[PDB]
């Protein structure tokens, strides 16, 4: 031989991610024992060996489009690899598709939280697949507006038995569920879809377009938009007809994507494909209205999943790693480092399922209800739009191997920007956001009451600034993402108080509230102990 | 046909990436006529179709590593797509690996400015083959201290004509250099290196070991660390010897990374390797510290292009790509955006550019080498580290199509973490700032005042920032970071007003240096004017 290889940093394969997350423990402390057993089955499950080669094999051994058999007849088959399979098989069973809509008693007033502890665990393993997971639990919204439709395809779609069988949806075991809502002229101006629907026989309606993303093509409908006489409609479109042929779709490309690669994204054109109309003609954009909300909760979860999975392999690999004759993690600039990407992490989890007890919240509280209906985009725009520059340093501290692709930071960072891009981007939020203080200031004064409640009489000062920004935004829509991530900071320095995270909430609040502009991680003095931080949030195991 | 394709961005290829850029230009305003002409062709060729075929070619037509012939001989090649070495053969051609050392009287006292032009504009169509041209002008550095090697060496070196072949090395029409420095233990931590060296007859040396990450692997010889009884020590290490044969390289795999995807990177062992020590025994720190530093200011002009194309073709889309009837250019939202990326891609040009002069002025202006000894790493540090969120948020301008590898913005998101990565990442470049605050505190003296002379009396605030983080680095090493990125913001702002882009730099000091902690872009109010900002630098 001629080298010893040395200094190595053995896997955090084998070990338990929730139980190695304090802060999520924190999260899910008034959960029922039942949910923490399986939370901890699930923490065990992401980090064992045989899932993360799942994980690796769904993003390496890539889908494939088959638009015909080898006779020539059109069959518009996408082709997966069995980790796929195994990955859906798995997450169907745990219900991450289903669970909210569960009459499931030990979830009871906690559905949201429950199913996003959950996910929020998933994507430190696989994001891919966890797309047709969000879309299927995600379009059950926009069925009621339907009931008809909701009681007709409820049971198949809650069923927990995953099946990717080309049969006809109702001999199935279960069903998934997809959206067809970008078109190559636009994906956020949805009013200027130009596919059409035409009335059919038996109230049905043929569509006739195309979608320039449709995910998972696999699903078993898409909810999809489509204009009539009377403006831009919803409907349930099913991909096959009742005996399994075609029903006019035409599958013409994968895209080749960044990250993301384990989900196949397909442009598809439709030729009088048969489906019925959800909700009021016209009325689509309302239709698919709290559909999208709810993806959105999912982005933000899955991206703070990512990073915390990314950052604790930095941590993890401080900690091991030696330079100059000791542990990386005892250079004090290494720990400014982990330690100010720690607090982002740390505020980003907190506020994303801060949003999933709102949403569980709503019907019982109208301050919930309030944080539910406006701060959906806040929470979206932020936690999902600083994954990728986060991401890019915790790969930096792993050194050149952190940018080889037989690791996970590099897969991580290719996916990162999906979140943001996928449905509506930092952009679309922020007005969004705007819009919501335009046309109904008392939502806006119900979240900063539950933000000052929280930060108590020394945020005072950052309630001020928070309505100095709403009431410039007013005068200008162009401070609108000012506005947006001023507001995350706050609701994110305020969650990390109420969980009792006090010496994070501090440096927390210090920084991102009352520091100055920066561009890159480790900004922190030593004023508040920086291995205290990362061993609070990441502890040794 | 079952739909129009309507509202499409057309390609910004077939225009001048050089005379489409206000802020180069004035950089380069002073250069001669003859080098200005250069720079237009330049500009040019980077976007012309034709060139931009071969970079889409070199980074999806990936190199292959044949450690054996088909009978099972051991050949250790790597086979390259044909338009890896086109793009090769032309910057050649043009001296990016060469030209700080010839003698061409038309580029006298601006050798890294005039060369720094030309990268800035070639890393805004194919970064990955600028890794061994980068490593070939640096390493002439580490070959001059031993006089006798570089005049053995460096005709070849200098040589414009790019070989492939697999002869010799003084057998070729001109050679490349690489690196073989980092080791599984770590590449930070040289001293560390396991590969030992022993003399050999006739005065050379015999290297047995390993080196973890060795790019541009066919380059015919590379600058080796390796523990001699003095303790590190720098060699030149041919591939073949002087037969052809092999010299003791075994490459065993080549690294799957996540960009960068054109330049090959290797795993290689060393068996009885012979090779010529560079510099004195037990040296090899210091003989390689001006390859090191030259290969630091190529990564921050590199990142500075990348940025600069990336955001380019958001500016472009944004000008035809309409939502809700008008163009997006046209929304407020994205105007602030657009402008705020804008102003960080300014600064960060500008302050690269303003390093490459330090270079060309060090040798007879004592505050130009204080500036360019200590800001080398701040250049890098700040420059390289901010392109991965900036790219990130241009990619997110163009929508879906941004995320898809048959456009651009996806390959330079891959792309900009490797200059951080690829020497000395950012703790490591905070800590040289540290040490050179520690060692010669009156370098950072000569910095602050170029600063402050180019800033004004308005900017005092600014220098009293400087000196209030000075001071607290001295306390605490962990702020080390902090320092580091208050310099650069100070410096980029320094230099634009050097520019005269005194709308840029009012915007630019205003939010880095007197705005409130942010971590994603459109932080700017309407007092900064965001469509002139997007027009001054951008022009359509
Ligand atoms: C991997 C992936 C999977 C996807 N899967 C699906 C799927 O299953 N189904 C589906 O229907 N779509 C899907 N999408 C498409 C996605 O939803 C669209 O890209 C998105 O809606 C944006 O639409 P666009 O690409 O047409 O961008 P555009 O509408 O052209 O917008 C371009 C940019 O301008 C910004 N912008 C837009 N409006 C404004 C404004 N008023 N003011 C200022 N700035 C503005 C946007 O925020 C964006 O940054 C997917 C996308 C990706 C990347
Ligand atoms: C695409 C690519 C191409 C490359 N090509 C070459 C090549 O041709 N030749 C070559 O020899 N190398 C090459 N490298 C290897 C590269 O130079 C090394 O990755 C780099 O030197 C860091 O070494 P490392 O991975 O061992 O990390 P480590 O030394 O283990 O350090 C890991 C992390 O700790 C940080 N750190 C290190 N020391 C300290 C400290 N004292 N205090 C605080 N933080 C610290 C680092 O900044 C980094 O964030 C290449 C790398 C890449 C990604
Ligand atoms: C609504 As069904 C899948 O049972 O036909
Ligand atoms: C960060 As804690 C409140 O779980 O110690
Ligand atoms: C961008 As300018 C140097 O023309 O102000």
């Amino acid at each position: 031989k001629t080298h010893e290889v040395t200094n190595q940093t053995p896997p955090i394969t084998g070990t338990n991610a929730y139980l190695g997350d304090p802060l999520l423990m924190q999260i899910a402390a008034r959960f029922p024992k039942e949910l923490h057993t399986e939370l901890e089955q699930a923490g065990r499950f992401v980090l064992s060996a045989e899932a993360q080669d799942l994980a690796r094999l769904a993003n390496t051994e890539l889908p494939k489009l088959r638009t015909h058999d080898r006779q020539g007849r059109r069959i518009d088959l996408v082709e997966y690899h069995p980790a796929y399979h195994a990955l859906m098989r798995r997450s169907v069973a745990q219900g991450l598709h289903s669970s909210i809509w569960e009459d499931n008693p030990l979830e009871s007033g906690r559905r949201h939280q429950a199913r996003a502890a959950r996910f929020y665990l998933t994507a430190q393993l696989e994001a891919g697949h966890l797309c047709p997971l969000t879309m299927t639990s995600a379009s059950l919204a926009a069925l009621m507006a339907s009931p008809e439709v909701y009681k007709q395809w409820s049971p198949a779609v809650l069923s927990r038995k995953y099946d990717f069988s080309q049969k006809p949806a109702f001999r199935k075991q279960g069903v998934t569920l997809g959206m067809g809502m970008t078109e190559k002229q636009g994906g956020t101006d949805v009013r200027a879809n130009a596919t059409r629907a035409e009335p059919a026989i038996g109230g049905a309606w043929r569509l006739t377009g195309h979608k320039w993303f449709m995910s998972a093509p696999m699903s078993d409908a898409f909810l999809t938009l489509a204009q009539t006489k009377e403006g831009l409609s919803c409907f349930l479109l099913p991909r096959l007809g009742e005996k399994g042929e075609s029903n006019g779709f035409f599958f013409q490309r994968l895209k080749d994507k960044l990250g993301n690669r384990s989900n196949a994204s397909s442009e598809v054109e439709f030729d009088g494909a048969l489906g019925q109309m959800i909700g009021s003609p016209g009325e689509g954009v309302k239709t698919i209205m709290d559909m999208v909300t709810l993806t959105r909760l999912d982005c933000a979860v899955a991206s703070a999943g990512l990073m915390r999975s990314g950052l604790a392999e930095a941590v993890h690999h401080s900690r091991h790693r030696h330079v100059f004759g000791k542990p990386l993690v005892e250079q004090p600039l290494m720990q400014r480092v982990l330690a100010d990407m720690a607090l982002d992490v740390a505020g980003a989890t907190a506020l994303s399922m801060r949003l999933a007890r709102a949403f569980d919240m709503a019907a019982s509280d109208r301050a919930e209800a309030a944080f539910a209906r406006s701060m959906t985009p806040v929470v979206k725009y932020w936690v999902c739009k600083i994954a990728p520059a986060l991401l890019y340093e915790a790969m930096e501290c792993l050194g050149g191997n952190g940018y080889i692709e037989d690791g996970n930071l590099a897969r991580a960072y290719r996916e990162a920007p999906v979140n943001a891009i996928w449905e509506g981007s930092g952009n679309v939020m922020a007005l969004d956001v705007a819009r919501v203080l335009s046309r109904a200031p008392a939502l806006f004064d119900g979240v900063l009451d539950w933000i000052s409640g929280q930060l108590g009489p020394r945020g005072q000062g950052t309630i001020d600034v928070l309505r100095a920004a709403l009431q410039l935004t007013e005068t200008d829509q162009g401070v609108a993402r000012l506005l947006t991530e001023q507001l995350a900071f706050a609701a994110a320095a305020a969650e990390l108080r109420q969980l009792g995270a006090d010496d994070i909430a501090d440096a927390f609040i210090e920084t991102r509230l009352g520091g100055l502009w920066r561009t890159t991680y480790g900004m922190l003095d030593a004023r508040h102990n920086a291995m205290r931080i990362i061993d609070q949030l990441y502890p040794a195991s």
